[PDB]
């Protein structure tokens, strides 16, 4: 029944760049393969004169070799046929951070209250995603209003992603 292919999965319609920008909590997430940013995690999105959507984000992640770190990330999107839908191209402050190329979606958003991102780094070859990621951000550090958590677990479900989000804490540690 549910189709579970990326080409399938709706975005934001009319999606606004400089809306949504300023400063996101993440509250949940759903992890992809490999090193990842663990918690304590607040994004700043930025739009530039010309349209030019960027952020910077910082989270607690924990290395190869059980290091316990503070990364100060940065990414730069590019627009696509979709307003919804961008290429995100990411680095770090400091030089042994992962940097990368990740689709970047806006699933669904409010501006002002939440936000669900989506990125598929690898296709099946039935099309469904073998490697995303997902987070649900908040304007609000906090619970959500129960009609909001209605609406972003229906967006989970959407996704074929129900049931593998965790809460991420917040409690400093990246100042
Ligand atoms: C840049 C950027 C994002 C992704 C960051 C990633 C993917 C970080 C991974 C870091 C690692 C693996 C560090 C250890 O080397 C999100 C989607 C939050 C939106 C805001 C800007």
């Amino acid at each position: 029944e549910r189709d579970c292919r990326v080409s399938s999965f709706r975005v934001k319609e009319n999606f606004d760049k400089a809306r949504f920008a300023g400063t996101w909590y993440a509250m949940a997430k759903k992890d992809p393969e490999g090193l990842f940013l663990q918690d304590n995690i607040v994004a700043e999105f930025s739009v530039d004169e010309n349209g030019h959507m960027s952020a910077t984000a910082k989270g607690r992640v924990r290395l190869l070799n059980n290091w316990d770190v503070c990364a100060d990330m940065v990414g730069t999107f590019t627009d696509t046929e979709d307003p919804a839908k961008f290429k995100m191209k990411y680095w770090g402050v400091a030089s042994f951070l992962q940097k990368g190329n990740d689709d970047h979606w806006i699933i669904d958003t409010d501006y002002e209250t939440f936000a669900v991102q989506y990125s598929c780094r690898l296709l099946n070859l039935d099309g469904t995603c073998a490697d995303s990621y997902s987070f649900v951000f908040a304007r609000d550090p906090s619970g959500f209003s129960p009609e909001v958590q209605k609406i972003v677990r229906q967006r989970q479900e959407e996704l074929c992603l129900a049931r593998q989000y965790r809460l991420i804490p917040h409690n400093g540690y990246c100042d």
